[PDB]
């Protein structure tokens, strides 16, 4: 179940986080905790591709191996908050599960600067959800979260001590496949 509606960020600046680079997720919490592992892998690319707002997605269980890609096209609701569909994709992005009617995500961006943001996700498959799922990311694999995206997690009335590290779990990223997905 998803309980939160997340505030976007005011003032966000769309071009720069949508800018075709890529996003590690460094910290992540669930609201509903079993809904994901203790140990987890997760990245994204975020871009304008032929005009369309764009997300490719990566997830790696690094205990299982368990390994998927997506990409997504994103529907504006407001500013900083969207719906996106997504197709599971093999990381050359070829069609391994297309776009589902009630396959969807939204995507809320609470804060963002130049090297961090912390986001909010609702995951839906049909009528099953994976909760409220927030996640700090970096421009950087390796970055601590510093304190600008740490003092947004307290002014989400979070507590950045309950987030849950992917720092110690070997995870290694292919960007390139990320940046090409952008256009698939």
């Amino acid at each position: 179940a998803c309980t939160k509606n997340a505030i976007a960020q005011t003032g966000f600046n769309k071009d720069k986080y949508f800018n075709g680079d890529v996003w590690y997720v460094t910290d992540y919490l669930d609201l509903e905790p079993d809904d994901v592992p203790k140990r987890y892998c997760a990245a994204l690319a975020a871009g304008t591709a032929s005009g369309k707002l764009k997300e490719a997605l990566y997830h790696y269980d690094p205990k299982t191996q368990d390994t998927f890609y997506d990409v997504s096209e994103l529907q504006v609701e407001s500013l900083g908050k969207y719906t996106a569909n997504f197709k599971k994709v093999d990381k050359n992005g070829n069609v391994k599960v297309a776009v589902t009617a009630g396959n969807y995500y939204t995507f809320t961006v609470m804060y963002a600067d130049d090297s961090s943001a912390l986001i909010h996700t609702c995951l839906h498959k049909g009528n099953k959800d994976l909760g409220d799922l927030y996640a700090v990311l970096n421009r950087n694999k390796d970055a601590a979260a510093g304190d600008k995206v740490k003092s947004a997690v307290s002014a989400a009335t979070l507590e950045f001590s309950k987030f849950i590290s992917t720092k110690e779990n070997n995870c290694a990223y292919d960007n390139d496949s990320l940046k090409s997905l952008l256009t698939k």
